């Protein structure tokens, strides 16, 4: 295959991830595996590891950990041209990653976070969309700080000007908001939105909508409906059937041209499921970027995403090869 | 939930672990991975763990393998006032953690330990059961040295001039004693005991009791035949089902009241089942402090010795919450 | 056995291993530590009912931080448990040329947060024979100032000795900020830990020639002049690099200095040493050592914190009189 | 058991191995696990480890790399004595030990390594060979180097003048030759074989034999056909389900006196499966210098290659006992 | 910002933990380096737009060397894919009497199979201030001497400045192997580093007493008499052991020598430490650092590698100047 | 290739990494080592026949200790192999100050519990040119004094030159009691290996100023006058702290003392350095070394394992003779 020039931006936190080795817990390591990530940085990895230009926007501390959190991204190949550096700290995360019965759990230190506390004119949205054939954001951010609603509807608004595709990952998150609060900022950035991500139950708390069964014939029901309303050139929705924290079952749908498309069905043991949701998204914007059929933007995304299930980190490590030759089978 | 200034006693032996990383076995590995256990220790940092005060009883040489094992007790909760100290080892056992078709292996270095030479004079069991709520022992113990079984004897003679409960978990290890062996000390033993938990071989091979079919109604009726003969308050009884070293079937079951109750069933994909028996046995002794039903104590202690199955080492680190919660499933 | 209290805040410490810096490390060595819960943990070790007033969050950091104190014997009767974080620090241990480099966060603990109510200052000092704080302690929160005021009044009115470790920092307070807030509570210091930076920054009192001891002396008699402490402890760092310093501290009590053996030492880690100088010199105030057997003590104790990795000593009294009959 | 001090012959390549940990992938590690293997090295591992007199030949550079490889052979027992020194450098190979729906992968780096550029004097074969009582090699070793097929007629030229037993595992590898190219060489050597160890792919590639249906008729036509053609002793043919990275289903037949003889099928959670067919063939020439019926050749081999799953590396750690307690059930 | 540019071999490097030998290790702890991708490392850190030039196979390996080189601020447009493998040695790291020890594993690496067609010198070197190459990489394959030439050409023409640090191999070529194909080469040098031995050796020039100042004096001028360099650097270790050496510089320049600060290592890793001279060297002359500030900023530098696990530095401008000031 | 034996103890050795204490750590480095199964090493690493004699369970760390003798060309035939256990010893590995510390736990080893007929001398010192055993051996267990006396016998019988390093353990008996096992095996030994302190408690011999070359020679003289030995080698360790020592050994001969060069070593694992120090004094008696090549040989092999993880060498000859050749 061969690399593509077409700039791509995300925006949002990327914070430090610290877990203990070997299924420990917090209460008992005497160490912690490091790594960096957040839910729109791992859009941009999986774009960069396509051999797309993906740039990650955010604002990193001038600190070592903010230093080091820009050095995982570039060895990952995405550009950090456009990250704003200043403010106190870096965000954390703790996560033990579970097994069996015991789930994976966080702890979360992202308060007071340099991106948090970001201000609108941290961001040269004008600069940072040239050229770019898409823009991807989540839910998780705008409740993360003051500023930061108000941050992303500058960037969606010349995305608009510009003629940028738009996708937007809902990422509900109860810790960070109530479904009101979400309801209230969320829908109002539908209008900029082509790409829509999500699972069931964020559909169901950020957008209001719902339907009895959730079986395909109601996945696609519901698509239908938010096409309805929203008018999405695409609905991309994960299907996590959660057996332990060491198998699930997984598969994807796309939704568009008014029909709905179901990748193939994966029983998967866990190394780490962090980042999955977020290799989907990545994948779909890749196959949407290289024109790929309904069908196959499904089972390729289905593919990658299931993949990174088995990758220890955030973000994926994969070429095109390998996902195609399990969407393959 | 609040912390319970309920004073409960368990006695032993504690043990330097020794376990090489990554299913490795002893032969080939550069390390040892290091923790602290034993069963009637695991107890009591499972009532630790709940916010009891749980005390272990036990000798210790002055050495800091001794230094590091009371250590490792204080560190989840455990108080280590009547260890004695004294004599010149610790107790090691190696520990090859198992995979699929090959077992967990175990080589013991127990014998010659500080323990295992303690005389009856290293303890003051008026001081130690004073205000105690319950006194748990293991069959483990009786058969690792010269004095122990008087050491025992002058402890249950205690705890019932003092109308202390005292469970016993029978742990018949033919690495130790015959069946006959063990009848001839542990049926004497079973006149001061309240609360009985066991698997089916302990009964068949400490007790000399035995059903076919070992099927929920067996397991009722080798109960009542337990609870007729010996008058117990409470008999929990363990039900493993070993498909391989990583993945078994486990559930509980709890007969009080002359009526079995079974826990849910679960299916587990271990990370560690050392201490799995004694958490149930921790499990059943907080839900009877606390005056559970019969039938949320068997579900309370099989989700929380379903939970050990998931924990590096021989000790839970659990809240109350986190077991509640896979109960309530 | 002896009841003794020490109060502050306690952090989880995240270092690289093997000299790595921050940027090229794919994990950190955990472990728990700070000022006040260091020498805490000296004490403890040493055998005395060592008790560290702190608060933490109900989280597994927090959970784990109270673990690891009593694993070292520390007592954890009077931890609040409140509040939305653990402080933390980030630690590169230095080489050389290259130093130890710290990444403070800190900000927003649940200490820094504490009220003054989260704290029963007459049952935790009640039968206490001592009771130790530092000047990293006041700047950290709004309350701390007022919740050390209530310890050290209390302090005073049960007729519990009372020690400070001046300990200035830049990060956290202006030199002139210091100054207001430590100069009153010196009315209730009986034992000063220092050194020629905290001494010149907090207590308005500066000497040449420090960078010698009569120059040592001299400050040291001018300190307790102005403030009549019982006991001037200074530890003396001659810091040629990362990996080898010297080593020594002196004790000033009776109006006389007392100079310890200096060591020159190839560093395994140095964080904790002055806590370690400061529990070994309160150890040796409340076991009636004579001024010198203090200095030399004390010195030996703070020399073997610098071998030991983490932030609390592992030591017996016998490993540290060894040392000290050398 | 007793020692047998039988002389048993293996001869190929052993490579360094270096595999992440925990799953990592080779661009994301800071680290590598080191250890030493290769097909014929790993049978005469096998072979030491039951307590034969085990010799493995090959050539190893004088080298820190070529000193712990020999270093790591005569650890398990295995004799260097026929260990030819010279040459520039030790073949590599790095593996990614896959999980779930993401595969194992091999990098090699094996090229102008010191027994690839072997020279026919480097060995005495008349040396080698004086009282062996068998001869293995496999198909991965002729198409490694110049010299290496001469090299091996050399072997077996001696080794039928003296009347000694040679095994082959065929061991068809697409990325070191041809189907054409390997059965242009490896037919003729057929004529000094005795004993076939193979998989179905390996018989279609090398031997041109095939069977529809590949089904124990089917598996046991196949090996009717290559004992007609070639008038092997015994066929070993190992039959691997592959479910995904992490779970597989193995098992094996043995062919002797015209008769298939199918062991116990083992469905396996694997910790690394590298070794794995070479502990079947180790197992199954230990099994016939000891006189095992063909039934329990099937099982004791079934059994051992089962185990080598559970062991990371390539050499088993295992004995006599724990096969046959598993062979046993 | 000013694009500099380095072209060479980076190799996968291989070291056992702890002072192990190879023989006795479990494990290898990975990182990627080469003299020339070492100094690259240097200039990206110091915020200089460093691409690295190299070809790498589409491997892992080749990935992973890549995006070590991103990580490090090093640009990685100019590398070429392609071969079969990348090269790799192995490094026990030494201590005391025991020398560090390096086993190759570098023959037919993508580069040392490298074709000229692989480089574009005109897009590569353009808009360039610098360019650096070293005696390493011409005799790694057939068609180096050729590429480098190449590059050379281009770098005269367009008036880009040159550095070459000698970087004599025995294991790679012979001493009259090095001559014939380095002295054409010093036409388009301007800036030379070098030490006493790779002066003997490539250039044929030896002076007494260097195992001195005025000895280093006279080299350097012997030196710059006979091919015109701008600046010649001369880095100068006394080798106690594998533990602890003396390390200072010289830069030579408007025909005097300026000798560095001596400070005494206690090394945590060596490898490298050339290359951080050189780049501080390269570094301070794009910056318009006076002679004695040039000597005194490189030697700092390249002190502080030998404090830093593995090849490339993580340095900033203020943590030198900070050493270098005392 | 010569045939030589050694006879002892071989232990599971456990050692927290990176100087941590036995309190403070979660794991334990594994290495299997033991006086004269390190002397076996060592030879085996010179490229003899060294076969180490002992007993070991047949258990998995039985099986382990016999692989890592093997890994390092030892050969294992004449192990004896049931029993109950493998003997244990705990490392703390010391710095600066803070001196390494072992806890022992080899009590009711299968060694110590060793049987006479567990050894069939006539087989196992048939063609042997040498047999070393260590003062630790007799005081293990009760039927080892006389297996030892009976592989001397066979020993004398043969006509095998015999080593014997005199090795006092406190820990193991008292000075009374080595002196009544050991002074009747001086009968069969040829070449003695001791220092200051094993000589005064075993020999009874003792001389003034030895915590000086000539004090030295005197009690070699005084040790060859009492029981007449061919070569008496003497280790001369001088213990600035657990990091840095001076090390150097002498070798008296020809009734003539023969001093090394002194190294100033920083420590990686100084266990077994006594050990490779007979190994090399062994070696260098079977190759013809002149004594002081004999003496200079021996210092740098012993330095060099200080430089070297574990309780055996990994070193070639030449190796040890570049380090001696300086
Ligand atoms: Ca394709
Ligand atoms: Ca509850
Ligand atoms: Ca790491
Ligand atoms: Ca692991
Ligand atoms: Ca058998
Ligand atoms: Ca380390
Ligand atoms: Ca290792
Ligand atoms: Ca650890
Ligand atoms: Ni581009
Ligand atoms: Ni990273
Ligand atoms: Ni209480
Ligand atoms: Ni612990
Ligand atoms: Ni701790
Ligand atoms: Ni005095
Ligand atoms: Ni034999
Ligand atoms: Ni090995
Ligand atoms: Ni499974
Ligand atoms: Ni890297
Ligand atoms: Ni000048
Ligand atoms: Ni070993
Ligand atoms: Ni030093
Ligand atoms: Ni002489």
């Amino acid at each position: 295959h061969h690399h593509h020039h077409m700039k791509v931006v995300t925006f949002g936190e990327i914070m430090l991830r610290l877990s203990p080795p070997d299924h420990k817990r917090i209460f008992q390591t005497d160490s912690f595996d490091v790594t960096y990530g957040g839910a729109e940085a791992n859009v941009a990895a999986f774009l960069a590891q396509m051999g797309l230009d993906a740039y990650f926007v955010t604002k990193l501390p001038n600190n070592p950990l903010g230093d080091a959190a820009a050095g995982h991204l570039r060895k990952f190949g995405v550009k950090t041209d456009y990250i704003a550096r200043g403010g106190n700290r870096i965000g954390i995360y703790f996560l033990e990653i579970g097994a069996s019965q015991r789930p994976s759990k966080v702890v979360y230190d992202r308060a007071h976070s340099a991106i948090s506390e970001a201000k609108r004119e941290d961001f040269d949205w004008e600069k940072i969309l040239d050229g770019a054939r898409w823009f991807h954001f989540s839910g998780i951010t705008p409740p993360l700080g003051k500023e930061l609603p108000l941050i992303l509807e500058d960037a969606l608004k010349v995305a608009n000007e510009k003629g940028v595709t738009v996708s937007c990952d809902l990422n509900y998150r109860a810790r960070l908001w109530t479904k009101e609060e979400a309801q209230k900022v969320m829908i109002p950035f539908m209008e900029y939105v082509d790409v829509l991500i999500a699972n069931e139950e964020d559909i169901e708390k950020v957008l209001g909508i719902s339907v009895e069964g959730l079986n395909r014939e109601a996945y696609a029901k519901i698509a239908e409906e938010v096409t309805r309303k929203y008018n999405f050139k695409t609905v991309g929705i994960t299907l996590r059937e959660s057996i332990s924290a060491t198998v699930n079952y997984w598969s994807v749908m796309v939704f568009e041209n008014g029909q709905p498309h179901f990748s193939n069905r994966y029983e998967i043991h866990i190394v780490d499921r962090v980042g999955a949701g977020d290799s989907f998204a990545g994948a779909l914007i890749y196959g949407s970027l290289m024109g790929f059929d309904s069908q196959k933007k499904a089972e390729f995304a289905a593919a990658a995403s299931c993949l990174k299930h088995t990758i220890p980190g955030d973000f994926v490590v994969l070429s095109i090869e390998e996902i195609e030759k399990l969407a393959s089978g």
